[PDB]
């Protein structure tokens, strides 16, 4: 059943204030999510730059994430409904001039249905939405219509629950969730011209900077079997691949035609084979920091405007003829804490790949690598300062054939 309270802001208060039982939260464990959410000593600020920090770095703040990891771990919802929340485009990688004045520009409507509709918006911190829509705030001009399914006699269970802020009772989802954008408009609050986006929730694996080291758990309960099941063919490819020869395998397909070398050639239907024996089995999200080179730019040149990569890259298919290496951790490691640019992944269910620290040995380290001759697809671009310096977290889409 879908709840939706409108405007009407007291039945919808008796709602909130019903759920606030359901979940199980101490009056500690309250006071500890709102001072995240009210930004007590800028976590909420920093939380992006936090994500993609190298460890030892915002200690403090870790140990505030993990407990509050600890209490979504408990969220009942039980009820699905329609949140709403207003964002300044910015805030959802939309980075084209949206209004002026109180109108919608119209070059902007297309731009805007060209990047989401029927898209899914991938956000960096729990989203917090309410139960009544809200007052247009000053540039705050795109109306986000969310409907969380309760997903109560579903498989997994929804991450969301309420909880009381401000004199409000609002609604508060888990990391692992994005928007599906189902549908998009203009919309007109008191004489003032918006853009309107419903959507549904669609859960997708995010460990972030894994601070509470679940991830390669995640890996292991899935493909510890699979690696078993490996023939030594395929196990000792996979551990060549991963010691030192990926440099001459990806080599090889990235500018050689990937043609011409029968040995190679042999490791390579091993690997790929090795690596198709198991989809992904569920939506999970994957990280890689970047170098200059892999995205057509010199390894000396500073990121090019925020304007200029996206008129490159924004909307495009990048594809890869070698094997594309990923981390299910956000983590900075020193190896290239550096790079500028990071890629957050979204590989669907299907995708044909394997978490190859399942091999052990040789291998590297939270590692889910995609099978050569990938493709995705850029959906927006958006900015973090990590330790000063500016990166671009680059959100795409993987295409599972
Ligand atoms: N950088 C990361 O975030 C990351 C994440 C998980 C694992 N790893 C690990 O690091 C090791 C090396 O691999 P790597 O992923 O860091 O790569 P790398 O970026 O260091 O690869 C070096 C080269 O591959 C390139 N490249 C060339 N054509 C490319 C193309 N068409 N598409 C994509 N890249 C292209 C780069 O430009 C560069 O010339 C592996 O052993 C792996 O386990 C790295």
């Amino acid at each position: 059943k879908v709840e939706d309270f409108k405007e009407d802001k007291e039945k919808a208060k008796e709602w909130g204030k019903e759920k606030e039982k359901e979940w199980k939260l101490t009056a500690t464990e309250k006071g500890k999510m709102n001072n995240f959410l009210d930004n007590k000593n800028d976590i909420k600020t920093n939380y992006k730059e936090i994500t993609f920090s190298m460890a030892g770095s915002f200690e403090d703040e870790i140990k505030d994430l993990k407990e509050i990891d600890k209490m979504f771990d408990k969220t009942n919802l039980s009820n699905s409904i329609i949140t709403y929340k207003n964002v300044e485009p910015t805030t959802i990688g939309f980075n084209k001039s949206l209004t002026e004045g109180n109108t919608i520009n119209s070059d902007a409507m297309a731009q805007f249905k060209e990047q989401f509709l029927d898209r899914d918006i991938k956000f960096d911190s729990y989203l917090d939405t309410h139960l009544t829509a809200q007052q247009v705030s000053s540039k705050e001009r795109v109306i986000l219509k969310v409907t969380v399914p309760s997903g109560k006699g579903s498989t997994t269970p929804t991450k969301a629950g309420v909880i009381l802020n401000n004199s409000e009772y609002k609604m508060l989802i888990d990391n692992g969730y994005m928007v599906h954008v189902d549908k998009v408009s203009k919309v007109v609050k008191k004489g003032v011209e918006c853009l309107q986006i419903e959507g549904t929730l669609k859960k997708s694996l995010d460990f972030k900077n894994d601070i509470n080291a679940e991830a390669h758990s995640w890996g292991m309960k899935n493909y510890e079997e699979w690696a078993k099941d490996l023939t030594d063919s395929q196990r000792e490819a996979l551990d060549g691949y991963a010691r030192q020869d990926y440099k001459e395998i990806n080599n090889y397909l990235r500018n050689q035609g990937g043609s011409g070398n029968e040995k190679l050639d042999a490791q390579i239907k091993n690997i790929s084979d090795a690596l198709g024996k198991k989809p992904i089995p569920e939506n999970i999200t994957v990280y890689r920091w970047c170098g200059m080179p892999e995205f057509g730019y010199q390894i000396s040149d500073p990121l090019p405007s925020l304007k200029d990569f996206e008129e490159q890259f924004l909307n495009t298919i990048k594809e890869d003829k070698g094997y594309m290496s990923t981390s299910l951790s956000s983590e900075r490691l020193a190896a290239f804490g550096s790079r500028k640019i990071i890629l957050r992944l979204q590989v669907p269910k299907g995708s044909t790949g394997a978490y190859l620290s399942a091999i052990g040995g040789f291998a590297s380290e939270k590692e889910i690598l995609l099978d050569k001759d990938s493709k995705y697809h850029i959906d927006k671009v958006t900015e973090v300062i990590i330790k000063g310096v500016k990166r671009y977290v680059v959100d795409a889409t993987l295409l599972t054939n």
